């Protein structure tokens, strides 16, 4: 890999862009759960607070690079999903809120890092070994308050993941060009997606048939 090249830079505009604008919404997302959520608001401002850091850490892997982030195709990018999450807000269903954000979200990132890592260079390679841990490591507030709540909120999860599993989908296959030139196969967050988001709902509750269903109404 040449990451210097007119090629890698050209991709990596619009990759570091997604991860900049993912970042950029789930710490005003953490913050509007905290304000409808006041008692708590301190870890969800903490949440908040820790995505900020995270999208520092990945400006100046573009500022490494020097890469100016292409804004306007990640906007577009995420418009879908995010409109998603403000209705739920607005709504009030705090189920689909924590599932696109705490386990869609999360666990398409956290897939895409890893398989970004082998292949980045060593100042990324060294902020997204970073942000990864931090996300093993940290309270994962909306995973455990589905959790908590599974026999009420089941069925909305379900819901949740019908309407906003194909929203990933399509956002990966958006992206195949440049993760190509990144090195990172496309197949391989697939894979790291599907085990991490089976695992995450295994723990709040989920059988292997309900995530078998879960998966078919992502196709
Ligand atoms: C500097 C760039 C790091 C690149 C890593 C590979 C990125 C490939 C695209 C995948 C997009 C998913 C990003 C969503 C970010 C927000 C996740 C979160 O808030 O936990």
């Amino acid at each position: 890999l040449d990451y210097r090249s007119d090629t890698y830079r050209d991709a990596y505009s619009r990759i570091n862009a997604i991860v900049l604008e993912g970042e950029r919404e789930a710490h005003a997302n953490y913050l509007t759960l905290a304000e409808m959520l006041p008692d708590h608001a301190e870890a969800l401002k903490k949440l908040a607070a820790m995505e900020n850091r995270h999208f520092k850490g990945f400006q100046s892997c573009a500022r490494n690079l020097e890469v100016t982030p292409d804004d306007p195709f990640a906007r577009a990018y995420f418009e879908q999903l995010d409109g998603n999450f403000q209705q739920a807000a607005a709504e009030g269903d705090l189920t689909t809120c924590m599932v696109i954000q705490a386990l869609i979200i999360e666990c398409f990132a956290i897939a895409a890092y890893n398989v970004y890592i082998p292949v980045a260079d060593a100042f990324a390679r060294k902020v997204t070994e970073g942000v990864v841990k931090d996300e093993y490591t940290h309270l994962n507030f909306g995973q455990q308050w589905l959790k908590e709540r599974f026999v009420t909120v089941r069925e909305g999860i379900e819901r949740a993941n019908a309407q906003n599993l194909p929203i990933v989908w399509r956002m990966l296959n958006a992206v195949e060009a440049d993760t190509e030139v990144l090195q990172m196969d496309k197949e391989a967050i697939v894979e790291d997606f599907m085990i991490a988001y089976g695992e995450a709902l295994g723990d709040i509750g989920f059988s292997m048939r309900d995530v078998m269903k879960m998966s078919a109404r992502g196709l």
